[PDB]
């Protein structure tokens, strides 16, 4: 009836744990987060009052290393949610191996009601409530819905102050600005990886993409670089991209930097000049070859999975797919790359930022591309070569590799028994 998150993801790792030889006290374990952390976080008003607020810090498994993950400041953030997005990032680090656990964090709030002061003094609050759980090795947040980095460098310097300088405060956390401990490549980091994903699931198929449409749906942050990185990397044409208010249909193609300008200047992509006017109830049907949803979740539904006529589903939001859907697209021969393996290279760059802060030595933007790039490579060629073995869904194999690594990390340290 309610649908909850954690449920649901509970669900989901049965789903995938009978599809491979598991223990059951394994399982167990992989059922239940290790360490739930619900703190208070009281700071003052600009009108001089106090306001208390829920903080949260979920770490759902320290097996592989320390646990990653954001921070989400949304006025309906409840604990299943940090829970479920936990319990997912265990899983996002695990099949793109990383030497991290699953971490997630958020606060209950709505930050577009609070001033910069007070968005600082809640940054700090949050880090000295949860100081006693964090640390460079042991909890690493990053940025997250309604967070930037402007908040990872107030939360970082708020823990440098506490922690009195005597490690690597810098790689406490990720995201932050390029002048405190900054990465190259942060931004365009999900987008990156997705397009190399992209690239490796035509080389799996035999189709090159150049000259080739592609569809955004989403035109935010992660669908904006999704669709420039198709254009220029990839030579494929950007047919058609969307929002929330709606959609643009182009034959002839769409240039993303235009795009954007037009959606900044008149706060959506709407009635973009030259072209034609659509939503994202045909978008997400249009005859393309590449199909990439990158806004809210659950799409694609039975109702419109028959309906699809891309070739290549790249999920670059967080489950944007149904169960049923992903069963009736994979009927369709169509190849799907599971969520949380197509979005892997933000938390990939953010794991190479932790390594430059740990180190003391930062990259360039062409040594990032380029590990990334490897890292991408490697996760989806495994994950592909399990979807060919095994005869499951391309969502299972990620599932598969991602939930073995992490056994065989428990196993290791003694944890399971069996
Ligand atoms: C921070 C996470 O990164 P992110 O870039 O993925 O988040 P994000 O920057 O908030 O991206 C949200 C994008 O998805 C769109 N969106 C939100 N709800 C939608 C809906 N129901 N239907 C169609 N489009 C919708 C947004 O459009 P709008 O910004 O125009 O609402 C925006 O284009
Ligand atoms: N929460 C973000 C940040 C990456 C990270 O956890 O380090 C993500 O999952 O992409």
């Amino acid at each position: 009836v309610e649908i909850d998150p954690f449920e649901m993801a509970v669900k989901q790792l049965e789903r995938a744990a009978q599809y491979m030889d598991i223990s059951e006290e394994a399982l167990e374990w992989l059922k239940k987060p290790m360490r739930i952390v619900e703190v208070s976080v009281p700071i003052e008003m600009d009108d001089g009052s106090v306001k208390v607020f829920t903080g949260f810090r979920v770490q759902h498994n320290w097996a592989r290393g320390p646990t990653k993950g954001g921070i989400r400041w949304h006025p309906a953030e409840t604990l299943s949610t940090v829970k479920a997005l936990a319990t997912w990032m265990t899983w996002k680090v695990a099949v793109v191996d990383l030497p991290y656990g699953g971490g997630k964090g958020g606060i209950i709030v709505n930050p577009k009601e609070l001033s910069e002061r007070e968005q600082e003094r809640l940054a700090r609050a949050y880090i000295r409530a949860v100081y006693d759980v964090i640390g460079p090795w042991t909890d690493i947040p990053a940025p997250d819905v309604y967070t930037n980095p402007k908040i990872m460098g107030w939360m970082m310097d708020e823990y440098e102050t506490i922690m009195r300088r005597k490690g690597p405060a810098f790689g406490v956390i990720t995201g932050k600005p390029l002048s405190i401990g900054g990465s190259l490549g942060r931004g365009t980091a999900t987008a990156q990886g997705a397009i190399f994903t992209i690239r490796e699931a035509a080389k799996a198929l035999g189709i090159d993409l150049k000259g080739k449409k592609i569809a955004v749906q989403g035109y935010g942050n992660a669908g904006y670089y999704t669709a420039k990185l198709a254009k220029e990397q990839l030579g494929m044409t950007v047919v058609a991209v969307s929002d929330s208010r709606g959609g643009i249909y182009n034959p002839d193609g769409l240039d993303p930097d235009e795009v954007l300008k037009w959606k900044r200047e008149h706060g959506s992509v709407k009635d973009f000049p030259g072209a034609t006017n659509i939503t994202n109830e045909e978008l997400l049907e249009l005859e393309v070859d590449v199909l990439a949803p990158a806004a809210i979740e659950e799409v694609i539904t039975e109702k419109n999975a028959d309906n699809i006529k891309a070739k290549i589903v790249a999920e670059v939001a967080n489950g944007p797919v149904t169960p049923e859907a992903d069963d009736i697209l994979r009927e369709k021969g169509i190849l799907q790359i599971p969520d949380f393996l197509c979005n892997a290279g933000g938390v990939t760059v953010s794991y190479f930022e932790w390594v430059q802060n740990i180190n003391g030595y930062y990259w360039t933007e062409e040594e990032v591309r380029e590990k990334l790039d490897k890292k991408m490579t490697k996760a989806f060629w495994e994950v592909y070569n399990t979807h060919k073995d095994k005869n499951i869904h391309m969502r299972d194999a990620a599932y598969v590799v991602a939930v073995s690594r992490v056994y065989q990390a428990m196993k290791d340290r003694g944890w399971v028994k069996k």
